[PDB]
């Protein structure tokens, strides 16, 4: 899953967006992901 892995990686707010494209679901749960665990 390329949006899986992108949060996992503690990727930045951009790269949510586009790992998760287009999605905005997943999108939204990269970025709390990322807000909150990195």
């Amino acid at each position: 899953d390329e949006c899986a892995i992108a949060a996992q990686q503690c990727t930045n707010e951009e790269g949510c967006d586009a790992a998760c494209a287009p999605d905005p679901e997943a999108t939204m749960g990269c970025l709390m992901y990322i807000w909150n665990n990195c």
